[PDB]
């Protein structure tokens, strides 16, 4: 594939939709969208391990991390496939989001189809927190909207 | 053994989890879940082509047809991948979903996972119901609940 598509969704006023583009396939992934019910300021905006909502955003479990490394922010070279960062909504709750990132892939071992894209609470501290929490998720909170991210036209 | 889920929903009361498992990549899928809030009686239950929900269940496109067939049921040479035929639901609404299909897969050029699983209004007719239609769609008309397949833990 070279487009996939992600409708986030939650229990709350958080929604958005978030498309893809990879039109080469070792070429970077452009992340483009909107996003909006959000608290003013930075959200964390990861891709969870399972495309699995059967209990809601939790159930999409950890990150995706398939390499095992800790966890970063999208421009370091110690980060999981799936920390692509923070998205930032203006003061009418709005995220205007466009990402390029190398890292997430629309195939192959780093594939994002399937998985879950997830807007959390507040903001990723990047690796850089200063506690445990923070080398392992970031500490950006819990999960206001997601999607399983799927296969575009 | 590489597993998908999808959770099924849509404006209406219709609402389900579907669990797939292939344990080979050669094998057969698996698949089964629950579907409640259906009418008593037949169906269609359908892989259509996008991950994309972006418009509701309208946004998931044509059935997954990859191989230019004409619509058949599950059991026929003639098909769309996609076709998996009718589930039934009991007279309390409920559809009790036990499948082993050949055709689908969790890999490769029929690879399901990012597509969309949409449960329909009618009965599909397999293609045997004596119209153009039926041979396209199966005549199962609306879809009342879809959702993107994911991958599972």
């Amino acid at each position: 594939a070279t487009k996939a598509v992600c409708v986030l969704k939650g229990d709350g006023p958080v929604q958005g939709i978030i498309n893809f583009e990879q039109k080469e396939s070792n070429g970077p992934v452009k992340v483009w969208g909107s996003i909006k019910g959000l608290t003013e300021g930075l959200h964390g905006f990861h891709v969870h391990e399972f495309g699995d909502n059967t209990a809601g955003c939790t159930s999409a479990g950890p990150h995706f991390n398939p390499l095992s490394r800790k966890h970063g922010g999208p421009k370091d070279e110690e980060r999981h496939v799936g920390d692509l960062g923070n998205v930032t909504a203006d003061k009418d709750g709005v995220a205007d989001v466009s990402i390029e990132d190398s890292v997430i892939s629309l195939s192959g071992d780093h594939c994002i189809t399937g998985r879950t894209l997830v807007v959390h609470e507040k903001a990723d501290d990047l690796g850089k927190g200063g506690n445990e929490e923070s080398t392992k998720t970031g500490n950006a909170g819990s999960r206001l909207a997601c999607g399983v991210i799927g296969i575009a036209q």
